[PDB]
DNA sequence: TAACCGCCAAGGGGATTACTCCCTAGTCTCCAGGCACGTGTCAGATATATACATCGATAACGGCCAGTTGTGTTTGGTGTGTTTG
């Protein structure tokens, strides 16, 4: 999931590339169709 | 008493003869034997060749070591300013 190079992999987006949660149809359609923004996890801001 | 000598006798058979048969020494030819080669075969010796074995060298294979987003504070120095000596 690292999108980016081997030597790398810490300076790139992480996350990119999931495991296909098979637990439910609706959960696979949900899934296939999910996005997710780069800003930082837990940020103090609210607007985004 | 019979070996020997003497007179007597018959005729056997040894030597010779004319003549005849066919024998055998001899010749050219050509077989049987025998000792020499000729081709062939088996056995052996010398030689070339393939194969397995010991030993030596390279070097493939094993394995090690090497380098290859944000908030809230502090401190510490520079420039300006005022007062001092």
């Amino acid at each position: 999931g690292n999108w980016g190079d081997q030597k790398k992999a810490h300076q790139a987006r992480a996350g990119v590339s999931q495991v296909l949660n098979r637990l439910t149809f609706a959960s696979t359609l949900s899934h296939l169709r999910r996005l997710n923004s780069p800003i930082g996890r837990d940020g103090k801001l609210a607007k985004p």
